[PDB]
């Protein structure tokens, strides 16, 4: 009698979401094992008939085989998450029909999946929205693929200025943020807190112009993106991910830049204790510690600003002591109406959350801002009540390798002389500490001080800055 067991070795079942997710992964591991055991080549495995036979053999081996499958699942936490979506899933319903949901709770130091939500109710809809369904990550792409890489490459710091002046995509369409064609210059913090699109567009254009190996970062975290030239990649264009995979990207940022591959199976043993499969940790430093810890500070303010999510308000009410843990996160609640995301981390855990409709029809404007935020506050509370210490009371902190530059608020660069209107200007004013992940920190102010912007923008920006001296 084969048994899928929780992490602690309490049997889930002999051979709901947990069962079919565990079984599917165990079948794939058994396929690999049996093909290797039977000395089946790479070439042989490409044969569709041979693959079909080995898939069936793997299934029957699990069914008949007496294997012990050890999972990463924390039974009490996963059970609490199932109770939470049963009790509070209705809070997602926003008047666009029944809203589906996927969540993955992941240990930041290991990539172990402690629990997940597959959907509203397996008995009514079996689609697994945690592991199976691929959806655009929307504006939750920006920290990983635009800002995080730009910081890591020493192309921006925490108080760098970006253009949010109106601009068009290559196809001539304006870059929009709800009904806004844009504003003017803004800090990285304001860009992230609001999830403005134009600054993220310019950041990714800067990476492309500089020939940065973005694919190198994203593939080290297990992402599959077919076309890296898509202008809207930071806004989730040209990318579709599972919740489990995308949670793994946020795991990397939360774990001071070190990726651990997500997993739900730790081990499969034969009845006699022969190891069929064992997960092997392969940590990768995807972002520098400086980059990851700078990004943690920025994503702390995304949540505390409450601009794009009510989460901190919701959680403070449910569980003020847990709200005082060091939450960081990023929304996908502003750019688009088919997929709403909230990614949350403390130093110990990351929780990914998606909501949407199976057929991709639009959610309400505020489904991500309020409904998903309230649901995820309930889910976080349920996890803590099941396992009081699991989120932890540790703080995210800047790595000592972070470089601190005194820069002008106005330019995000060090005070000095710039040519404006044909004349040398001494640029002074209010200064701020800007965090950098390079050696030398911020450069001296240049005329084109911002990420992105047209001549005309810079004429407008410098007119205001010169006005202020
Ligand atoms: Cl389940
Ligand atoms: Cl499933
Ligand atoms: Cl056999
Ligand atoms: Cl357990
Ligand atoms: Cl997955
Ligand atoms: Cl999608
Ligand atoms: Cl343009
Ligand atoms: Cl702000
Ligand atoms: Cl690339
Ligand atoms: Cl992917
Ligand atoms: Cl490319
Ligand atoms: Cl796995
Ligand atoms: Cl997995
Ligand atoms: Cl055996
Ligand atoms: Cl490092
Ligand atoms: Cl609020
Ligand atoms: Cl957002
Ligand atoms: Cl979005
Ligand atoms: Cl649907
Ligand atoms: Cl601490
Ligand atoms: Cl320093
Ligand atoms: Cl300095
Ligand atoms: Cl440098
Ligand atoms: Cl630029
Ligand atoms: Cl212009
Ligand atoms: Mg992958």
């Amino acid at each position: 009698i084969s048994e899928i067991t929780y992490s602690d070795g309490t049997v889930i079942a002999s051979i709901d979401y947990l069962y079919f997710t565990t079984l599917a992964e165990a079948q794939e591991r058994m396929y690999d094992y049996l093909a290797q055991r039977d000395n089946v080549s790479a070439k042989e495995l490409k044969n569709e008939a041979t693959q079909k036979f080995y898939r069936d053999l793997a299934a029957k081996e699990i069914e008949n085989g007496g294997y012990k499958i050890t999972t990463t699942i924390d039974q009490k936490i996963h059970s609490a998450m199932q109770s939470a979506v049963a009790d509070y899933g209705y809070l997602l319903d926003d008047g666009t029909g029944r809203v589906e949901v996927g969540n993955v709770l992941m240990d930041n130091q290991t990539g172990a999946i402690l629990g997940f939500v597959g959907g509203r109710n397996y008995q009514e809809n079996q689609n697994n929205h945690a592991f199976d369904t691929k959806r655009s990550p929307a504006s939750t792409t920006k920290p990983l693929l635009a800002y995080g890489i730009a910081i890591d490459q020493g192309l921006m710091g925490s108080e760098t200025i970006l253009s949010n002046y109106p601009t068009n995509f290559a196809n001539g369409n304006p870059i929009m943020y709800a009904n806004s064609k844009g504003t003017g210059m803004m800090t990285l913090g304001e860009a992230l807190n609001y999830s403005w699109n134009i600054p993220a567009y310019w950041t990714y254009r800067m990476l492309r112009e500089n020939g940065v190996d973005v694919k190198g970062y994203m593939e080290k975290m297990g992402y599959e993106i077919p076309e890296y030239g898509i202008e809207s990649l930071p806004m989730g264009g040209g990318i579709e991910v599972t919740v489990a995979q995308h949670t793994n990207g946020y795991q990397t940022l939360a774990n001071n830049g070190v990726y651990h591959q997500k997993h739900v199976i730790s081990k499969i043993e034969a009845a006699d204790g022969r190891v069929v499969y064992e997960y092997q940790d392969k940590p990768v430093q995807v972002y520098s510690k400086a980059t990851a810890t700078i990004m943690q500070g920025l994503l702390r303010e995304v949540l505390s600003s409450r601009v794009t999510t009510t989460f901190k308000s919701n959680l403070t009410s449910l569980n003020p002591t847990l709200a005082n843990a060091d939450w960081i996160g990023k929304t996908g609640t502003t750019g688009q109406d088919e997929n709403m995301w909230l990614m949350l981390s403390t130093p110990r855990l990351t929780l990914g959350g998606w909501i949407g409709h199976d057929d991709n029809h639009s959610l309400s404007q505020q489904a991500g801002y309020s409904n998903n935020s309230n649901y995820m506050a309930h889910l976080v509370n349920a996890i803590q009540q099941a396992s009081p210490s699991i989120w932890g009371n540790e703080r995210f902190a800047l790595d000592p390798s972070v470089v601190k530059s005194e820069v002008l608020k106005s330019t995000g660069q060090k005070p000095g002389k710039v040519s404006v209107e044909g004349k040398e200007v001494e640029v002074t004013g209010s200064t701020v500490t800007s965090y950098w992940a390079n050696k030398s920190g911020a450069p001296a102010t240049s005329y084109r001080f911002a990420i992105g912007g047209s001549d005309a923008d810079y004429q407008n920006a410098w007119s205001s800055i010169v006005g202020s001296l």
